[PDB]
């Protein structure tokens, strides 16, 4: 039942990086998206922070935001 | 528990479920032909969903479109 | 207490297909609706995704969408 | 639990409960004559409901009509 | 747990409760005469409610009328 | 738990509690005279309420009026 | 739990609590003089509240007025 | 758990807690002088609150004013 | 659990927490000077809060203003 | 669980966490330079937060501004 | 559990997590370069978040901007 974010890649090679939940913080996975693909990604037991690199249109419960490459 | 609506706008749209857990990889790909709709939840096994291909998508945060 | 989808068949032979919950994903049931019949179907312990094939008017909590045969 | 309102607009409308669980079959059909209203929940035993015949239906997602 | 409001618009209206559980049958029918109102929940014993006769009904999904 | 508000619009209005459970019968009838208000919950013992006599009624679903 | 606000519009208004349980009787009568306000919950002991006398009442369902 | 806001509009206003339980009696009377504000919850010990004297009151149901 | 916002509008404002339980008395008085904001919850130990002095107050029920002696 | 946002409008804004429990004193002070933002929850150890210095503050009840 | 969205408006923005509990200290500083977006929860380990550097911030209370150094 956690929140989720919507990431639409606006160019090739966007990275959606999950950061580890817990006392330690590191990248545990980078999912690479190509232009026009959409990832819908939850917060989870393993992921408590999500970093987006590259150009993407993003939706979350607080509205739209855009990352730039 | 949340769900995503996916409407295929062309043949071969691929809805890809990513594994929940410490590891991340795809565990299922459900292909849709033009005009079919898939309403898919997040689950004990799927904590992220990727859409490839042209599709019209509804989530609780609104509509979004994938481009194939 | 789970969410549900309303499906109204707009032609004969519409299939509402339930996909299994869990590590295994497959179709476990396909409900045939003929023109003008309505099915209101929940997500369940056994059904964690629902596929609609054929021409149908669908309502979810996200609004209306239409499937095309 | 959510519920659905079905108002029959002709005689012989059927409101059909489908079994919860790994098996899916009809377990009951409640017949409604014109102008009767049935207000029916989802339950431990009923995880999908089908309506046949002409009726005005209300759910949390709005009005829909079934036609015979 | 949710409830239904029924107002009888004529004499003889029946508000009928249907059993929760694997089996479905009527376990009670409450008769309403004209102008009487019944407010009735879903319960451990009642998972569906049928209205027969002319009445004004309100639920969470809005108004509907039986005839 | 939900409640209903009843304002008696004439003397002798009866607000009648119906028993929760397998059995359905009246366990109590509260008499209201004109201009009296009763605000009454659903409870462990009361799972349906009946109003007889002229009254103004509010519930979560809005206003309704019973007539004598 | 839900609560009701009652403002006495004249002297000697009674806000009466009816017992929760199989039995229904008055357990307490709170007298309000003109202009006093009582804000009163539903509780383990009180599952219905009756107002006698002229008062302005607010509940989650909006305003209603009891009259002498 | 809810609360009520009381602003005293003159000296000597009393905000009175009534005991939760089978018994209803006062328990505490908080004196507010003019301009003072008390923001008071419903609690394990208090299930009804009376205001005596001139005060501006806010609850989840809106504004109401007591008069001395 | 709910909280109240209090902004002091002059020096020497007191936000007083009253004890939760059968006993009612002041257990703490927090002094605020002009311009300072206190955001205080209701808690296991505080079930009523009194404000003495000129202050601008927000709660879930809206704005109210205390006036000093 | 609730949180406040604090934006420092000058150097040396002081966000002060008060200890949760029968005792009240501050257990931590986080200073912010001009333009920095702190987003801080109510927690097991903090049940009141004081802001000293010029800051722009957002909470669930709207915007408020501390002045130094 | 709540999250905040942070979009860096210049290079070298820091998103800093403060420890939950009786002890308060920084336990992690996530550097964002311009145009990158971080969506970060409150967690069992982070009960406060500080942003330093020019960034556009969304929370459930709306938009706020941090201003750089
Ligand atoms: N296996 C990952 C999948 C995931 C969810 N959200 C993510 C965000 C970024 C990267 C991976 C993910 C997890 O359960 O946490
Ligand atoms: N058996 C899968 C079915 C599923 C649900 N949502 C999905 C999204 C994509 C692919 C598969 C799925 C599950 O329970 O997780
Ligand atoms: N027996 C199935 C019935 C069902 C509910 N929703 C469905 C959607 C599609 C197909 C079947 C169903 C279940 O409980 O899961
Ligand atoms: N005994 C059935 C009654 C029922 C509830 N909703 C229904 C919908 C359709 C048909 C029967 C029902 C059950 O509890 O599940
Ligand atoms: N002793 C009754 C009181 C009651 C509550 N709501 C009612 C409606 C009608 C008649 C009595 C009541 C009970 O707890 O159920
Ligand atoms: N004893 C019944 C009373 C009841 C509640 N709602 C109803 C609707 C119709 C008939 C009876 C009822 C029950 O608790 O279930
Ligand atoms: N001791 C009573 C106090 C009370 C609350 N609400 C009331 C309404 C009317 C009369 C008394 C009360 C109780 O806990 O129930
Ligand atoms: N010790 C009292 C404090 C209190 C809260 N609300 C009140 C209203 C009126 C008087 C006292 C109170 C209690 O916890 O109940
Ligand atoms: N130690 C106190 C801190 C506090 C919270 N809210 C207050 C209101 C007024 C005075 C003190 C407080 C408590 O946990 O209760
Ligand atoms: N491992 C950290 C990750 C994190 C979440 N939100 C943060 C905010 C700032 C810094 C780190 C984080 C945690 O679970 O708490
Ligand atoms: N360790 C502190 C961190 C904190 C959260 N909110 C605060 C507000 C002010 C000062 C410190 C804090 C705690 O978890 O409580």
């Amino acid at each position: 039942n956690s929140d989720f974010v919507v990431i639409k890649a606006l160019e090739d090679g966007v990275n959606v990086i999950g950061l580890t939940r817990g006392a330690d913080t590191r990248f545990h996975h980078s999912e690479k998206l190509d232009k026009g693909e959409v990832l819908i990604a939850q917060f989870t037991e393993h992921t408590s922070a999500i970093k987006v690199r590259g150009k993407a249109y993003i939706q979350t419960r607080h509205g739209v935001i855009e990352s730039e490459g």
